[PDB]
């Protein structure tokens, strides 16, 4: 399941022009792998080729994105910032 050699495409995709998005992806997969399974990871790999426009919108909530095997995950890491959001909030918008 999964190789090393995958990780490393995921590594070239997150680097965006916005730090937000690399830096919640780069240590977060780190932790979320052990959540996610291959079928997560393929929609997830698919996803990284391209950008996140409708899903950054739902990092912001006010997103839409119809295929929720896409949002799935989103919401999976969207759980993990609730946490940070709840200690010491966040810097971004409020």
């Amino acid at each position: 399941m999964y190789t090393a050699e995958q990780k490393a495409r995921i590594k070239w995709a997150c680097r965006r022009g916005m730090l937000e998005l690399d830096v919640v992806i780069m240590p977060f997969f780190e932790e979320c792998f052990d959540s996610l399974t291959e079928s997560e990871q393929d929609d997830f790999v698919a996803l990284l080729e391209s950008d996140d426009p409708d899903l950054f919108a739902w990092v912001m909530g006010h997103g839409r994105c119809e295929n929720l095997g896409l949002a799935a995950m989103v919401d999976k890491i969207v759980a993990h910032n609730l946490s940070k959001v709840r200690l010491e909030h966040h810097h971004h918008h409020h």
